[PDB]
DNA sequence: CATTAGA
DNA sequence: TCTAATGA
């Protein structure tokens, strides 16, 4: 956690970007095992071969381990820091829409920076050209105060079609967060389960009401299941308008919702804790069910769930207010 | 790990 | 159809 720190990081930094600049899944792949070891390992390493010993670590991360050890540095990642090329895939990347590969294309027929990508908005698809567009609105943070409006307004609206959806404002800033980077809303209806072969209409009713009022003004992706855009609050008695913001909004067949909400409520490490508890508990955890446990190895057999509660009790647990989901 | 865009 | 990019 702070013994390993420079180990695991430069490990990272190897191993991203082998996947990146370069196209080395495997290496990369060889990066993360290690770093995930050298990661648990419970001593100060001091070397190479203390390392090397550790299985994913040979002799070629060995011997990053020892320069870096001996140098407070390394030369690969001093070269690849500077490399243009690379620093260059490394940042179009930012780009919502512009994947590793891409970015190694355009950085091919050279567009590096952002006025590239700019002079040349014909070689981007609508998501790219998107995400070109709120480039800078994208990479702020959404406060709280504003989440808040966000979510004031869509509730209603949904409200306002059918009064039958109920929606769920997910992830950190349903867990206290002062600011969040997107909102997740998680949708459902009660004419909308497992069985029930859908109802797509459920999502559009909904992502149609949001952008009649104009509060969705870009659509990054919409199925049928999985609406993925961006909005934008009412900008107010001029002199300031409000940054464009992402937004999802996901179909729940109703009969999963809690799960799917307890999940992606978060965070992560409550999550595993949990799921790790729910095991012993003689349980079955993932982000739509929760099925009793059986003996010969394994079993299925979908409890029924009505609110965040009905799994806490079901593996005998303490209802945690999301508050307190922290981990 | 599953969902959508695109080509 | 597959391959990419988001997500969480
Ligand atoms: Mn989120
Ligand atoms: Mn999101
Ligand atoms: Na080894
Ligand atoms: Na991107």
């Amino acid at each position: 956690e702070t013994l390993n720190g420079g180990i695991t990081d430069m490990l990272t930094e190897l191993a991203n970007f082998e996947k990146n600049v370069s196209q080395a899944i495997h290496k990369y792949n060889a990066y993360r095992k290690a770093a995930s070891v050298i990661a648990k390992y419970p001593h100060k390493i001091k070397s190479g071969a203390e390392a090397k010993k550790l299985p994913g670590v040979g002799t070629k991360i060995a011997e990053k381990i020892d320069e870096f050890l001996a140098t407070g540095k390394l030369r690969k990642l001093e070269k690849i820091r500077q490399d243009d090329t690379s620093s260059s895939i490394n940042f179009l990347t930012r780009v919502s829409g512009i994947g590793p590969s891409a970015a190694r294309k355009f950085v091919d027929e050279g567009i590096k920076t952002l006025e590239d990508l700019r002079k040349n908005e014909d070689k981007l698809n609508h998501h790219q050209r998107i995400g070109l567009k709120y480039f800078g609105d994208f990479e702020k943070r959404i406060p709280r105060e504003e989440m808040l409006q966000m979510q004031d307004i869509v509730l209603n609206e949904v409200k306002k079609v059918d009064s039958e959806y109920i929606a769920t404002v997910c992830g950190s800033f349903r867990r206290g967060a002062e600011s969040s980077g997107d909102m997740d809303v998680l949708l459902t209806h009660p004419s909308f389960t497992s069985e029930s072969t859908k109802q797509p209409k459920l999502l559009h009713q909904v992502v149609e009401q949001l952008q009649k009022v104009h509060f969705i003004t870009d659509t990054l992706s919409k199925g049928e299941t999985k609406f993925m855009g961006v909005c934008q609050l009412p900008s107010k008695n001029d002199e300031k308008e409000y940054p464009h913001r992402r937004i999802d909004i996901r179909l729940i067949p109703k009969d999963q919702y809690y799960c799917g909400v307890l999940y992606f409520t978060g965070s992560d490490i409550f999550n595993k804790n949990m799921r790790a508890h729910a095991l012993e508990k003689g349980f079955t955890i993932n982000e739509y069910t929760i099925r009793p446990l059986g003996v010969t190895g394994v079993a299925g057999e979908p409890l029924p769930v009505d609110s965040e509660k009905d799994i806490f009790d079901y593996i005998q647990w303490k209802y945690r207010e999301p508050k307190d989901r922290s981990e």
